[PDB]
């Protein structure tokens, strides 16, 4: 398995996040929490 599952969506506490496509890398939001 890779860091993340390629495609997934889920929260990195109050950021949302997307696994992308090298299920090593991740897309969230920029908020402080």
């Amino acid at each position: 398995g890779s860091s993340c599952q390629p495609g997934t969506t889920y929260q990195r506490g109050c950021n949302t996040c997307r696994c992308l496509e090298d299920g090593q890398t991740e897309a969230c939001t920029l908020r402080l929490c």
